[PDB]
């Protein structure tokens, strides 16, 4: 009975795609790609130290070898994130053990951009993560091979909160929650921690979340569950909820297919579908969250005959409500990067509200002091009903 049991995606036309980029070669585990409203940002092999590509939407068609890009780190970028309050600003990782914050010019670069606003330079290690605060303007998380998080304010350029003795083995991902209260780690040693940074208290965790000797992930849901993604014994890749109130056992487990790649989630609160896709993979697979059991629902796969390199994700606000367009995703191959949109068939061409609840706006809820001194707020939430038309 599921009303997005017939949502499905569907590559554009080779002239809307991003064609000729060199995608980095590096063997570090990084999505390669962020995408926001007005750009998409590529991980690109750089002649010396380290680059990436930001491109207006617009600039569609093959990208001439001598485009602009951001080429200020001596050695090659690992992780990208546009700032959640600014679609102008985004965070770079480097294996130069810097976080760089760069403001793109409006309209994008006209010339190579080479120095940021800011250089972060507390770890002694590759910075392989960055995660802007969902509502706290200018507080930005990184985590690095030294197994350190470290929460700056990017205002003062200060290292605010440093979990350096937390994690003994590499760190796999970091996720916010809904409001940035508390963050949730998967870590190399199979641990998935939920955190209070501000405390500096690990709150909740799992031993052998998967018991694979892969990588995992972990994500926080809208309700506080948390959803990893992870391997078996037995190569098997597999997904599972978490209430971290009570993560003895899990909520759900499913095993999925035997391929190589992490499978990336990639989570919609507003449609509670969870999409997932790994490296290698030429399948994106999506899933409904319910409070039926088992609570993870298949709902379909989008089916291609090219794997991945890497995936970005449009945040609401570029998406077209006529069309019904609940996702879009930006596929890299090795020398191109291809949306894929998911919509929901619907008869009518009236606004369909029900797939357009008030989403996550721009507009930060707290300043970085406020949030450090410890209070919390929710994000401020935007209607998307401008965009439809009659």
């Amino acid at each position: 009975q599921s009303k997005f049991r017939h949502v499905f995606g569907q590559a554009v036309k080779n002239d809307q795609c991003y064609d000729d980029i060199r995608v980095s070669r590096v063997t570090w585990d990084s999505s390669f790609c962020a995408v926001n409203p007005r750009f998409v940002a590529i991980i690109i092999e750089a002649s010396g130290g380290g680059a990436f590509l930001v491109l207006p939407l617009h600039k569609t068609g093959r990208i001439d070898k001598s485009y602009p890009t951001v080429c200020g780190h001596t050695g090659p970028v690992l992780d990208i994130d546009w700032c959640p309050h600014n679609d102008q600003v985004i965070a770079s990782g480097s294996e130069d053990c810097t976080v760089m914050v760069w403001q793109i010019p409006e309209n994008g670069l006209t010339l190579s951009l080479t120095e940021p606003v800011v250089i972060l330079e507390g770890h002694s290690k590759r910075v392989g993560i960055v995660a802007w605060h969902p509502t706290a303007r200018n507080v930005l998380l990184s985590a690095g091979c030294d197994n350190a998080i470290i929460i700056w304010n990017v205002g003062t350029g200060e290292a605010l909160i440093n979990l350096d003795d937390m994690h003994s083995d590499m760190i796999y991902n970091v996720s916010w929650n809904r409001n940035g209260s508390l963050i949730c780690t998967a870590s190399k040693d199979k641990k998935v921690r939920v955190i209070d940074p501000r405390k500096q208290e690990i709150v909740a965790e799992k031993e052998k979340a998967h018991e694979g000797a892969r990588p995992m992930r972990a994500i926080f849901l809208a309700d506080g569950n948390v959803f990893t993604t992870g391997f078996s014994r037995m190569s098997e890749r597999q997904l599972a909820l978490w209430n971290p109130k009570n993560m003895q056992e899990p909520i759900a487990l499913h095993e999925m297919d035997t391929s190589n790649g992490v499978l990336l989630p990639f989570y919609d609160p507003d449609t509670s579908i969870i999409y997932l896709c790994g490296k290698g993979d030429s399948s994106i697979r999506y899933f409904e969250i319910t409070d039926e059991s088992p609570y993870v629902h298949y709902l379909n796969t989008f089916s291609s005959k090219e794997p991945q390199r890497g995936m970005g994700y449009m945040p609401k606000r570029g998406l077209d409500v006529n069309k019904c367009e609940i996702a879009r995703f930006f596929k890299l191959h090795e020398r191109k990067c291809e949306p894929i949109i998911m919509t929901v068939p619907r008869k009518s061409d009236l606004f369909q509200d029900d797939l357009y609840p008030d989403t996550a706006g721009p507009e930060a809820a707290l300043e970085a002091e406020e949030w450090f001194e410890g209070k919390n707020a929710d994000p401020i939430l935007i209607s998307l009903k401008h965009g439809y038309i009659p």
